[PDB]
């Protein structure tokens, strides 16, 4: 009855790096823009037409956003930025190496903080310039809601008033929508959207910049998905 | 400064393909040039120098506009900005002017009646038919707008009035909330907010020209009328 849109950012400079990027607002690689176009393309092979776009705050969906957008041929389509669609915070991790983690931190704990979905990382210190609340984007925002760290957990709990509130009545009216985001605000969509386990939503993999079509109840509840590949 | 409480950035884009070709544009959907593109990049750049930075913009849903918007925004630094198009910042409609020439015009109308609809206030443009495929209730960006926004023509009179209630219910809250808005539209656009919040005779702005890609800076009183103005080029 309903149908929506997931797409999830190609690589950027720093998953190359093999960084631990968060909330970190890090470009797009070249491979990573080239993705988008590729994107966008299958999208208007398939064709695809937007009523709406709802994105993160972090620029390197904005940006993957606006690549698929050109390609459609559809520039003129509405985008919705919001911090709620944000990658999962990585707190101290962020900024690190896979290996200057396993130095500063436990290399087995770290290798818990990925694959869990009920413990996080530690804390940032306000002080710190990687705490949210110093970047001018997050300017406006109630203080409780900038995460210091977050566990998958914490992802999913402030992804769903979102999809409740934004997304799903768009949905309902009858619009065309596409979630332009990050592997774990996706994730958390399909773990609300499929009706999934804690354990489930830890097997699941989502490509980069391959776009996943649901199909939907009249309660908001996948039917069918499949990729555009 | 003293005598001023807000600050309010105005920039229409560069050249679009039909400017190229010399051709009466209005509502038209049409793509900016690279040309247009460039000049984008050098408005953004000047605005980085500047030290500029922008929690929202408006602007129009023309995608030349948007497009001018996006780039901007790139090379400012500023891509997280929260973006806002609405068809009340587009360009003046030019009814069935739209898309002639001046081979072109000449041949369909008058030098009379054409140069009144290109100069005049209040004088418009002659009315597009429902069936023309110009007719803005033809595309899908328009489908859930009230019939009665779309215009079959404009003059500058009708591109104020439309514009005037954009500016007090959606644009003057979001300065007096303190955030730094950009717009970013067209020529008759910016002309209509000009018009407003400069308290302008209809004689007064049909004198004035804002030049393409080049960031006009307004600053506005308590009751967001102008106080002065500056473009952020002497060149």
């Amino acid at each position: 009855t309903y149908k929506l849109t997931l797409i999830r950012h190609g690589e950027s400079e720093w998953n190359k790096e093999n960084r631990f990027t968060g909330w970190t607002d890090v470009s797009l690689s070249e491979q990573g823009v080239s993705e988008a176009i590729e994107a966008g393309r299958m999208l208007l092979e398939k064709g695809f037409k937007f009523d709406v776009v709802y994105t993160s705050v972090l620029k390197r969906a904005i940006m993957t956003t606006w690549t698929v957008l050109k390609e459609l041929g559809n520039i003129n389509c509405p985008i919705i930025n919001h911090w709620r669609l944000n990658e999962r915070h990585y707190g101290a991790l962020q900024g690190l190496n896979k290996s200057e983690t396993a130095s500063k931190f436990g290399e087995d704990q770290v290798k818990i903080w990925r694959r869990s979905f009920d413990v996080p990382p530690p804390v940032l210190e306000k002080s710190d310039p990687r705490w949210p609340g110093n970047e001018l984007i997050y300017k406006g925002i109630c203080p409780s809601c900038l995460p210091t760290t977050e566990c998958l957990k914490d992802t999913v709990e402030r992804v769903k008033p979102y999809f409740e509130d934004v997304i799903a009545p768009s949905i309902m009216s009858g619009k065309s929508v596409l979630v332009s985001a990050h592997g774990n605000s996706l994730r958390a969509l399909l773990y609300l959207l499929e009706g999934m386990t804690p354990e489930q939503i830890l097997e699941v993999n989502i490509p980069t910049a391959c776009p996943l079509v649901l199909e939907l109840d009249d309660y908001l509840k996948v039917t069918k998905k499949y990729y555009l590949i």
